[PDB]
């Protein structure tokens, strides 16, 4: 049998066939587990939690527990997890709070290493790699193809847009734009994820153009509006710059 | 039944009828759990541990385990927990060592987020909020209504007096006075916690006076004794300044400035 | 009798008679546990894991789990643990990857405090003390008699040679030579670990000579080769300098200066 006898599952929970739940796991009220998802021993699945297919959740992970927000008064809130995610030991992912859409969602193909905290109301994209002891405060946004170094802390409401890379033991207080390389305490910005898209094999003209865009935004002393207005003609010469402009328009806490 | 069958409880432990203990929990020798206290599975309660009422302890938390002090040789030491505390996942609170009155104490209405470590012989007051991955070394003192940011580390013997606020990823090596805002590595003083007093509804005159007291202690470059003699003048016109004076007199490791 | 009924043990695993395994523990394929070893409760022993004698492993610790390397494809890899080790709660030690010898090693008399991560392919010596929330990335080397402060992070491939001491909340990107005291973010060399060799009762002449060696390497503006040839003269009048020379020759990532 794919479900271990010592596992406690609520009747209202739905588990698809071929899904493997190991010993001493707990599944809560109104939760769903997709096909081919493997829960090793000692995994907690909280109430109102949807989990996709081909997920790998290791021991001592709390998936879908109540938020830590002081104002949360036990309302109905939810957590959604996509497909093909590796969630390592001691990971804690909490459901949303009704004050902000009441949901926490994470995408696909993510790697969450040991003791990765995902607080209430967070939004995480796809192809992300969160290293050991990474703590992400509530309402944060993780884009796609993002890497965050070990023992790093993301402050509440902060945006981490696509293809960025946060160094280890970094303190993110402001919004990290796309393709940006940030590190330190307090974290500073020093260059672009050049070697990342080089190791992904992207055209060198695109890398030089994006580099000029970074120079424009950060290393040329312009305000937000003036930089944005400088990005006007480069978009059609190189389309990827769009993702950077979004970073400026979605930035409510400032920039690095 | 309020106690799950798969829970292991030693005979010497006392559990109230209103306390609920979930699956796969273990309670040690000579331990006590108060009324209306919720143990949310996979919780370890070590030997010699007293727990108050209306506490909520989440999974994988080790409450009352042996100290990590290299000199601790397995003596009889204790841990006390007050009421209305929410202790989140993976939290580790260790019992005291006989070399320092052999007890670890935490108060009431505390929020301990994921992986909050409370080392041997610590003293924690009430209404405190320790964020994720906060580790506080042995013999430290947490006052009341204190906030400590995520992934922060308090050094052993350090005092964190009332209404202070430690920023995230901060390293506290010295004593943090009352109402002080500290952050960084190494952490430094960055003004007064006017946000705490503005959400709690304090008189603007009181906040301005307390701010002037802060300027006296830190931003007036006079040593601890002259400052103290200057605050004892201000206590008449504003009583809360007392809490600051205590911070100066209770400081043994120095002051975070 | 020494093994709790609720413990799950694979048939291929070997457990000594004097080894005690508590409730709700799981032992994997082709693993071994030595004599007089204590697994308190809620301990995961992964496949292909060797554990020595007189070890004390606390709850919620994952000993021998699969690596976190993105390229690891589920091959056959191993973890080795020596004797007389105290591994505290939530500790995670992962097996090696076939791309680098395929083994993770830790020595004897080690103290791994709460939530100490030991990534794939690490090598740890003896008499080491890793404090709370210490994360050590893959392929790292920990020497002997090393202390690493709480919430510190060692980057992959970094060397932490013998008798060194890393301060709390430090970020190690480069190799720490022997006897060196490093701390900060980014960490920086801050003198010699005289406290340790004074506690261990070393001759004052030996400590003064070693300090002069530190002055040669770090505080004398000399590149690595001229420094090296200058310590090769000092190695005879005091032998311990050898351990430092190794540090320079074994450094592949540079030096924490």
């Amino acid at each position: 049998m794919t479900i271990h006898p010592t596992a406690i599952i609520d009747k209202s929970a739905m588990i698809a066939d071929s899904a493997i739940i190991g010993p001493y796991c707990i599944v809560g009220k109104n939760s769903q587990i997709g096909a081919h998802t493997v829960l090793r021993s000692h995994v907690i699945i909280g109430e109102n939690t949807k989990i996709g297919v081909h997920n790998d959740i290791y021991q001592f992970a709390s998936i879908g527990e109540n938020p830590q927000d002081l104002k949360y008064a036990g309302e109905q809130t939810y957590l959604e997890i996509g497909d093909h995610n590796r969630i390592r030991e001691a990971c804690t992912i909490h459901r949303g709070t009704v004050q902000d859409r009441g949901i926490t969602r994470i995408g696909n193909q993510n790697l969450l290493m040991v003791n990765v905290h995902i607080a209430h109301d967070c939004v995480v994209g796809d192809d992300n790699v969160l290293a050991n002891n990474v703590g992400v405060a509530g309402h944060a946004h993780i884009g796609n193809h993002v890497i965050i170094g070990g023992q790093s802390g993301v402050h509440q409401f902060c945006r981490i847009d696509d293809y960025s890379m946060v160094g280890g033991a970094s303190l993110i207080v402001k919004d990290v734009a796309a393709y940006v390389m940030a590190s330190g305490n307090p974290a500073k910005a020093h260059g672009l994820n050049k070697e990342g898209m080089r190791r992904k094999g992207w055209s060198k003209d695109t890398i030089k153009a994006l580099d000029e865009a970074y120079r424009l935004v950060f290393r040329s002393g312009l305000l937000r509006d003036e930089a944005l207005d400088e990005l006007t003609k480069l978009v059609e010469k190189e389309p990827k710059i769009q993702l950077l402009i979004d970073s400026i328009n979605n930035s409510k806490r400032g920039l690095v």
